[PDB]
């Protein structure tokens, strides 16, 4: 595959529905060697199972909330991969109470803090910790959402954390470009996953993008995987600091009845 | 003036070079009752003098890093202005060690948290505490910078705080819109203010700017003040959730010399 000889670290796999899973699966198919990380003991087991199915045995614990967790994880990976070619950042969170009802009433100082910490800072924190481990031609990828560009109901504070994420992509790309590292983000459309259920009225938010999206269907984790495999391959050598929308054109249309 | 009959609260006035100062002169010029706030006692004096010249003896203290300080401030203000027509958010901050050098190396979890808290969250925090005191037709204004749109050297983490800030403007305007409140932002070009010296290489970041800018000069707190006065008056009742560029058209040009 166009990803042979590459060693990429994939994070955020929680179930077969996880987007990171569609990404791992697609990269595996293109010949890359994968590495996985799990947040806690609750997920360890299923991640080891998935890693096995994808011919990998490197499964490390990592909570982007603590710099120590990140340093230990990368120091453990370095034992098998003195150097690798980038990682997929598919992590996000915000207390549930934040994603329900009026934005101004729901948002709090703490919720805001948590959302920005786990969903935007963790991306650079990881890059900082493995910077000297990355080979030239490496790519770093994160996953954003339209909420970053437009104001979407109930998405609330996450929207702000994502705008911050996308800005991160541009500052990271510009900072690491000379060393030969590329940084991009995929702005995926609504997908039926596990964390997608935390957003109030989601079953409807999908049926909307359904009949309004140019391609007349929502994207699948497969659609996203293919785009991430590419954005992480040497085929996208000229793309950096970009946020490409993989939503089937939903964002470039307006008032489709 | 076009602001007669409007009561506006202005924050961020530190010297005569402050943008917030330029904004207050214009509004008062357009016939507007003003109220000023100061971060700490070190500035209490200056603010009182400026407030006197602008026909105002309402000078409250307020540290956006504290929910309680924001609560008391509007509690005090409520004694004179049981209801007012909005405020101008001219507040931003980040530890100096975040604003110099390679972004990936400079950024820290602490620096990130603070920058987003003071420069972005405070804006919505203020709206929470005075939401019931606003009249229909009120206007909220904040200040941003092109760093939220592009990767600009040394601006580093402040660029991510601003993107969050600009997204905050869209989420706030969408939530408060049905209440007759408009929320907008002005993306200002480089101005010689008291906090501008805090950015690594600014005098040269200003010398370059006034050379490649369509209007061939850097904006002044006057140009900003005037646009601010307009964005807060009923004259701009058709604008909400917008980020207007008051930078002489610099952001639209490319490759000049
Ligand atoms: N689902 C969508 O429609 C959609 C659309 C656009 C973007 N995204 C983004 O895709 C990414 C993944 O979301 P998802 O849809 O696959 O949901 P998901 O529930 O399948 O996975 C989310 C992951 O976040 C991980 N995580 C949470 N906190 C963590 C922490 N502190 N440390 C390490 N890992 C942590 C979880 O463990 C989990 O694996 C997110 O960035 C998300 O916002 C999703
Ligand atoms: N200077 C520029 O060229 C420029 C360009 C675009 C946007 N802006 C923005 O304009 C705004 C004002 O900056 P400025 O250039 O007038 O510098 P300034 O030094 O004149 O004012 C900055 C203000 O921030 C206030 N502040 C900081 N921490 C605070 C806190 N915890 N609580 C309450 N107030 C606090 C300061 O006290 C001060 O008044 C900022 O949002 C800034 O980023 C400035
Ligand atoms: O960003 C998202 C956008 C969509 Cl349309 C659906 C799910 C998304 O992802 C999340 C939303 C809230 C929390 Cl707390 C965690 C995650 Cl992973
Ligand atoms: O945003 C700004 C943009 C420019 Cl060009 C000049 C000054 C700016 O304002 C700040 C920069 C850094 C810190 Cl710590 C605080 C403030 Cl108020």
């Amino acid at each position: 595959g166009f990803l042979s000889g590459k060693r990429i670290l994939v994070t955020g796999v929680a179930s077969k529905l996880s987007i990171a899973y569609g990404i791992a699966q697609a990269m595996h198919r293109e010949g890359a060697e994968l590495a996985f990380t799990y947040q806690n003991d609750k997920l360890k087991g299923r991640v080891e199972e998935f890693a096995a199915q994808l011919g990998s045995d490197i499964v490390l614990q990592c909570d982007v909330a603590e710099d120590a967790s990140i340093d230990t994880m990368f120091a453990e990976l370095g034992k098998v991969w003195p150097k690798f070619d980038g990682f997929v950042h598919s992590i996000a969170f915000a207390p549930g109470d934040q994603l329900d009802g009026d934005y101004v009433n729901a948002v709090t100082r703490e919720g805001f803090k948590i959302a920005h910490d786990i969903s935007s800072y963790s991306f650079v924190a990881m890059a900082k910790a493995c910077r000297s481990m990355l080979n030239p031609g490496s790519a770093l990828l994160t996953l954003s959402y339209l909420g970053a560009e437009r104001a979407i109901p109930n998405y609330n504070v996450m929207g702000l954390a994502k705008a911050s994420l996308e800005a991160n992509v541009r500052y990271m790309a510009n900072a690491m470009g000379p060393e030969g590292v590329r940084v991009n983000a995929i702005s995926a459309g609504p997908i039926r996953t596990l964390a997608a259920s935390g957003i109030k009225d989601f079953r409807k938010m999908l049926a909307h993008c359904e009949a309004v999206t140019p391609i007349r269907r929502t994207v699948t984790i497969e659609d996203v995987g293919n785009s991430a495999a590419f954005l992480c391959s040497d085929l996208s050598a000229g793309i950096s600091g970009e946020v490409v929308h993989v939503d089937g054109g939903f964002s470039i249309a307006a008032m489709n009845e």
